């Protein structure tokens, strides 16, 4: 029912668009004000914040959210540190988007419940679409 | 049951791996010899070729393959050129991976039959997966 | 007659100077404010704008003008994007300068109405001039 | 009608293709062998040579040719040097392609009879086509 | 006194040369072979290995060593992965070199016992030397 | 005591913060205005200047300061140039940060009094620290 | 007695300084204002002008000057064009500095009386000083 | 007399040709094999080597040659490193080419014996020659 999306790039904005269209509460958070404004029309609440900051994550009651999506791709350290801070905050399920295999390995060892690699996973999906 | 995959990045090798795992015969083509070498381990046949060159595509006989997947991600110019050359060669079905919506619309004008945007499509898929 | 010329390099400023000398009112658009300044001296109206942006092109009201000339030479990606946005804007006639045969074919697929290859067309003209 | 084209670029090939179709003899010269092979099937004679080499220009006997077209654009210094050597060789009329206004100013002082600026010249022609279309 | 040093850059080789001069057993591990050859003259044992490989770290048997120094600076992700792999292997104390504050905070969160930032720490020590 | 620190990277700002915390007046000089602003909060006086410029250094009056620390790390040419200009300006004690053994020897020839290698010296220090 | 120097780079300024020491009138002219100010204290008259401008060269009566030195190095086209304009200006003796062998070929044919190639010419003398 | 010239640009190849034309044996060293091949035509021995590397310079035995000319122009870092390594090797006389006054002063501190500025010294000579003195 209630979801949080951290990082509002192309991937995260798509997650927010689908989640809200399905009829759920989505807290969209991105350090960049332009993307938060872009996603403000779609999501229930759009907040400009740095999720690498521990006190900001404490203030945003992410432990109350059923699922938290971390969609930071460019800076691997940002995604790893956001995952660590979210896990320390008490978030039970953390979904993290990873662009590289080393990042996926690190995130798996940290404790992310779901690691999403968009290029490989769509590779498999479109291969299955081509087969049938 | 014969497919051609152009570009052997994370998406292209994932489509090849899945297509060859499902029994189909894949021709992997890329300009980077390292990725052609790593794909040649499992693909039916792997070729180091430039797919933006008209005569090279004629040598590859891409018109024989029922589906041609173009997975050139970083070089949008190369992706557009490869789609144009494949369409003018006589390929019935051309699937193209596009990074952004503008490239997707240009590819729609070119004649690409299926256009895959990995980030947005994974956003939609992951949102549906988290919903239920 | 109202004309819009996008890109003010050697070809774009030559088309504007000819169009305005012939008594026509031309709009000169370029991202380089330096080149917009020379045009503003003799051009009915000169604007510093990015013509690959959909909202910017909507602001320019290019659909009012009879013909839109896109003279972006070095950046082929910008030329393709500008032609696509102009066609999507709703301009009746688009003339695009293309420095490559492949770019010309892509622009034909996009929807450009007249495509000028200055080097090849000038070569044909010079050959005809020497013959006669 | 006997012509010579030096520099088989995009501009150079366009001149070579149009000249042969009418039925005039064309000599195509380019330093790069690959471009010479491209015009080999579109000209009377295609020769790989360096046209800034003074002795080579003498061997080609460019003074026999009615018109010579120098179509070197990327290196401004070669086009200026080739123009001077062609003029010293005794060629009556030399047509030179200039990409920049600074290059065209030098070529006028050098003695080129016709300076072609494809971007500026096609800009005027295209605008006149827009006027009456 | 038995030590292990991972990464044989300028910093790592300096820790290996001081440790060997003081008379203690040092294991020098580096992915690059010629740096291993450079350090082989000093250390008791120099091994060319990849320390982001779990099985390789298991074969190296690092839990015997009193202290393990991870001195990988250029790629932050490799340093984080090696640190967490060594922690999972059962190393009692892990000392990690960090070049950035983001890397240092990530390493602090993942469980590094000592984080060394050579620029900041040497800055403090040099200022103290200047004072007296 | 008055100290001048040139270059405000990780090493230079650490020396300034340590020097100023002990009651000494520090002059912080850098070409990057962002780091000069960051240092200006706690540094007695901060100046945006190019210290390879010999006329600029005369304006800074570096001859007055007891010790001049040059902490230019990435630009080695700027490091030797600043050391040379400081020596020619009549500075009694010049401390220079060097990133390589070859740069250190050139700085010794120039006239630097103390040369600090952050990676090598901190490596020796941590090697001693683990032993004891 | 009376000389003119066009271009006040490192080479041109060196000519002006030595010419003044022998008690000769020198007209130092350069497009860049800063370089003219440097030679203002070393020449009889220092003028900021563009010597590529034909009318400007007409005003600066260079035909009265015994020798004119063109010392433009970076832009090959300016030195060639300035040399020609000086020839129509009536300058009997024109000395031109050339940095490349191809430029020295053009300058010889256009009529430069003396072509100076500082690297090649200094190469010959330094060898002679080494021999004796 | 045996000379060593490091760097085979315009200045370096001009010094080698004059030193070999005067009957002396020159060792031309450069990292660019293309320029080493050009010098190998007339110099006694030409070697492709990196002269900022201590072991490489020890292999060249530069201490044998009485004069070593370092003619690295664009890379000031390489010029300074080569001067330092040649001086440490034990070369009695090191001549270095410098582009600016700051590089020249650094090379003076390094230990270069003669420092040549091509532009400034050529300007001085051109002034003297125009003065006809
Ligand atoms: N510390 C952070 N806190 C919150 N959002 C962040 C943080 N760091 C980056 N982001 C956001 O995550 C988004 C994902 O970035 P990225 O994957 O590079 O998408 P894009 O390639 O479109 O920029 C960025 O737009 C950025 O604004
Ligand atoms: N003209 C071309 N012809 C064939 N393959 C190409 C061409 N241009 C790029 N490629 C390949 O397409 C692959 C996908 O590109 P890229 O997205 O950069 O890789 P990744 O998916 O790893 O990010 C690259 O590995 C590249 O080698
Ligand atoms: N997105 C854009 N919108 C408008 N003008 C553009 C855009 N991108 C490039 N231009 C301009 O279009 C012109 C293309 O000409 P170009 O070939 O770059 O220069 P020239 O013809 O002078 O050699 C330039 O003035 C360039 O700045
Ligand atoms: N010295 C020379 N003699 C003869 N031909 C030359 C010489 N230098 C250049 N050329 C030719 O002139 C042609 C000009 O091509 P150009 O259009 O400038 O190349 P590009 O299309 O890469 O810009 C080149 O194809 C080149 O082969
Ligand atoms: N996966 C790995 N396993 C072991 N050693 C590694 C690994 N990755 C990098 N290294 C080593 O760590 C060292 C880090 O040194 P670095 O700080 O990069 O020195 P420099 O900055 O001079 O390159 C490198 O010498 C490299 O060989
Ligand atoms: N010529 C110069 N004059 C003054 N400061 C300089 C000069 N060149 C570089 N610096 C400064 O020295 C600082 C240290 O450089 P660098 O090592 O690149 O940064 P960091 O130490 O943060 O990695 C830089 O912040 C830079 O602004
Ligand atoms: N058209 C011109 N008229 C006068 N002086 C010029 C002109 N073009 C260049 N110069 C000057 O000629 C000098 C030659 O400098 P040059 O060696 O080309 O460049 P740099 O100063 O970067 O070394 C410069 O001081 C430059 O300002
Ligand atoms: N580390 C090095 N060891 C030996 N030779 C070098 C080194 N670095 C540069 N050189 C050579 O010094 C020569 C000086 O060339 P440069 O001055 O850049 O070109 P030019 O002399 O044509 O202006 C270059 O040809 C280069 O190959
Ligand atoms: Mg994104
Ligand atoms: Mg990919
Ligand atoms: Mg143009
Ligand atoms: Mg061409
Ligand atoms: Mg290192
Ligand atoms: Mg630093
Ligand atoms: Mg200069
Ligand atoms: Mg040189």
């Amino acid at each position: 029912k209630q979801f949080a999306v951290i990082g509002l790039g192309r991937f995260g904005l798509a997650v927010c668009k689908e989640l809200q269209d399905s009829g759920s509460q989505v807290l969209a958070v991105d350090i960049n004000e332009d993307r938060v404004k872009e996603a403000a029309g779609f999501v229930s609440q759009a907040i400009v914040a740095n999720c690498t900051h521990e006190e900001t994550v404490a203030e945003l009651k992410l432990d109350d959210y059923d699922m938290v999506m971390i969609a930071i791709g460019a800076d691997v350290n940002a995604s790893i540190l956001a995952t660590l801070i979210a896990k320390e905050a008490g978030v039970k399920s953390v979904w993290v988007k990873a662009n590289d295999r080393f990042q996926a390995r690190v995130l798996q060892k940290i404790g992310a419940d779901h690691i999403i690699m968009p290029e490989r996973d769509m590779g498999i999906r479109v291969a299955r679409k081509m087969l049938d």
